[PDB]
């Protein structure tokens, strides 16, 4: 039956069971592509046949992507169809308001797909004095202020050198006033600096005021995570439930998300409960709170309490952006049925596990033949 709840069950079952085969890439093509981008790693000395087997055994080629944006595009493609997804991609995002009300208020009882984009706020906290000959923008620390003898620049998060509109003489005065070794590479807005105490503190304070005014009306948000939320139509008001779908870059796949049942775990928060956490992620200014919620919502299953600690603590402000569109269950289930037909026609088996094994064996054989094509008896 073409209902939204069946769409959720079907997409979850297929992704959980078939992983990378959801993409519809024939195994022989997957292996030939992997061979082309792995041939440089085959050892050049010794038994070439065994050197090639080593590389094929170590290949990760049947693991699905962990790109969050690619998982979201796969979801939108399956649920909306290729043309409907391209229309969805063109529509605008809206920033989640303080309490999440604009998302809560935009979920009528229809089959709805929400696409979410998370942004991180970038603003410099550190400065360094540097000589021009030593300043290499392609290797220097990004999101940092650099004071040169004749220029004040901001090296942004993308690697652009942004001049901050200071005269050569003004920078010369700041450059030569900051003399203490510890203050050559330091933080911008020290709360203890007293501009009345020394010309060095006066210069550090003045540079801080210059940077602050130049960043005042600057909006440097950059995207940091992507996911989707499926909200099927329900018969009653209090049975309405949402199901977030995600991969996380370098962390986990959509298949692992479903295998760990984290879509169902988060659905038990309820629509109001989930959105309130998402909204608090944007309004909190406590990095421990921010990190804890980020982990609860977005970590790989079972890693909620370690995902955002230490080097991954969420120190910068975050914002949530979202867009909503309606899902036609007939379109979604037809797209999922065509993926199933590709799998069943080309990789038959008694169960999904056997079909995945067959797909993997055929990709490995194809990778072996393509590598031997390039390397065996030349």
């Amino acid at each position: 039956e073409k209902t939204g709840l069946h769409v959720h069950e079907k997409i979850k079952h297929m992704v959980k069971n078939y992983g990378t085969m959801i993409t519809g890439i024939p195994a022989e093509i997957l292996g030939q592509n992997e061979a082309e981008i792995s041939v440089g790693y085959v050892k050049k000395m010794g038994n070439m046949k065994e050197n090639i087997a080593e590389v094929v055994r170590k290949s990760e080629m049947t693991q699905p992507t962990n790109s969050a944006g690619k998982a979201s595009n796969e979801v939108c493609d399956l649920l909306l169809g290729t043309e409907g997804a391209s229309e969805f991609e063109k529509s605008s995002y809206q920033v989640l308001s303080g309490d999440g009300s604009n998302l809560k208020g935009s979920l009528p009882n229809k089959n709805l797909l929400v696409r979410v984009e998370m942004d991180r706020f970038n603003a410099p906290q550190k400065y360094q004095k540097i000589k021009r000959e030593e300043f290499n923008p392609e290797t220097a620390e990004k999101n940092k202020i650099y004071l040169l003898e004749d220029q004040l620049v901001y090296l942004d998060i993308f690697g652009k050198v942004i001049d901050l509109g200071q005269t050569s003489d003004t920078c010369h005065r700041l450059f030569n006033a900051i003399t203490t070794p510890f203050y050559q590479n330091y933080i911008l807005y020290d709360e203890y600096i007293d501009p009345e105490e020394s010309a060095e503190e006066a210069a550090m304070f003045e540079m801080g005021e210059i940077v602050k005014a130049k960043m005042k009306n600057i909006d440097c948000w950059t995207a940091t995570h992507s996911f989707t939320i499926f909200v099927p139509e329900s018969d009653s008001e209090d049975t309405r439930t949402l199901y977030p779908y995600q991969a996380y870059w370098t962390s986990h796949t959509l298949q692992q998300w479903f295998s760990g049942d984290k879509d169902e775990k988060l659905s038990r928060l309820g629509i109001d409960g989930y959105i309130e956490k998402l909204a608090l992620l944007g309004t909190t200014t406590d990095s421990k709170i921010r990190s804890s919620i980020y982990g609860e919502l977005f970590s790989p299953p079972g890693k909620e309490h370690v995902f955002c600690t230490g080097m991954n603590e969420k120190f910068s402000p975050l914002r949530v952006k979202f867009k909503v569109t309606e899902v036609n269950p007939e379109i979604a289930l037809q797209n999922l049925e065509e993926v199933q037909e590709f799998i069943d026609t080309n990789y038959p088996g008694e169960n999904a596990k056997d079909q995945c094994e067959l797909y993997k064996i055929k990709a490995q054989e194809a990778m072996t033949k393509q590598l031997e094509m390039r390397l065996l008896i030349e």
